[PDB]
């Protein structure tokens, strides 16, 4: 089928950087385009579960979502082929350009991510690991969401267990760090942390807290402070994303209207 890419259809030009459990290269895909190619090391992911879901994932086509183009599975290590995002991760894009962006621009970056997340929410697809590190920057400074649902395939328990050393506790809602209870409402909590990373120009949330300290702090009502560039209205929306009860958090469809209201007026 079309989703399978033959090794003869790909060339590797240069490294982009280290991804999770594998290297990412810049390359070309025959008769198509420039692409980013991930080589995944053996044992890191459930390749069979991923191959079963690949065609399904490839139908989640939205301009604010980084596209999966196909899979090169002929030989180990398998390759995953994606839409190439010229300006890389949003985390480094902000950190290297501190002082450049106006709040209107930072809000527009949050609006791009929110639009991609409202599409996934309508499709009943949970991201599970939304953070600035997997939002990528493309043409005309567009931000696109990447790696939605990919943690379903990770095999290292240090990453998947809510108590594992590499679990993204900093972006987790309490029902996720307590019970791994994923939903679009737990993605909303993560989106609030993403808004904080954006308005802080790429600062690390809860920088001097261990993961166990973040659990206790969040459970006892602590919340991230307001970034200097965030207005009080922006910070109010961040706090709505961090409500303890998932039912009290806004849906992405509601956030998209609230943030656009601020952006368009
Ligand atoms: C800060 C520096 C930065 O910019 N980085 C870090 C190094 C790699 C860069 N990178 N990563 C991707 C990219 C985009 C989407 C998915 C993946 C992926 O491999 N999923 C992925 C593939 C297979 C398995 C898994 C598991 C989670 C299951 C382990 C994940 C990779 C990418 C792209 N398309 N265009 C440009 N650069 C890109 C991002």
């Amino acid at each position: 089928g079309k989703w399978v890419i033959d090794p003869s259809e790909l060339t590797f030009v240069q490294e982009i950087g280290s991804g999770q459990f594998g290297l990412v290269h810049l390359g070309y895909w025959l008769n198509k385009d420039k692409v980013a190619i991930k080589t995944i090391r053996e044992g890191a992911m459930s390749e069979e579960d991923f191959i079963e879901e690949a065609e399904v994932m490839m139908k989640l086509s939205h301009p604010k979502l980084v596209q999966l183009y196909g899979v090169c599975l002929e030989q180990a290590p398998i390759c995953l082929v994606f839409e190439f995002m010229e300006h890389g991760c949003l985390s480094d894009y902000l950190r290297t350009q501190r002082g450049l962006f106006a709040a209107e621009t930072l809000l527009g970056m949050c609006l791009d991510v929110c639009e991609g997340m409202a599409y996934l929410e309508e499709a009943c697809v949970i991201h599970r690991d939304l953070a600035a590190r997997n939002c990528l920057v493309g043409e005309n400074q567009v931000i696109k969401v990447s790696d939605f649902g990919m943690t379903r395939f990770v095999l290292d328990d240090q990453y998947t267990s809510s108590t594992g050393t590499k679990f993204p506790v900093k972006w987790a809602s309490p029902e996720v760090f307590s019970f791994s209870r994923y939903s679009s409402k737990s993605d909303v909590w993560s989106f609030g942390v993403l808004m904080w990373e954006v308005f802080s120009e790429g600062k690390i949330p809860y920088e001097n807290r261990s993961n166990s300290e973040v659990v206790e702090d969040i459970s006892t009502g602590f919340r991230l402070y307001k970034p200097r560039l965030a207005s009080t209205h922006v910070y109010q929306i961040m706090n709505h994303c961090w409500r303890e009860r998932p039912e009290d958090r806004p849906a992405f469809s509601r956030l998209l209207r609230q943030l656009a209201e601020i952006a368009e007026s």
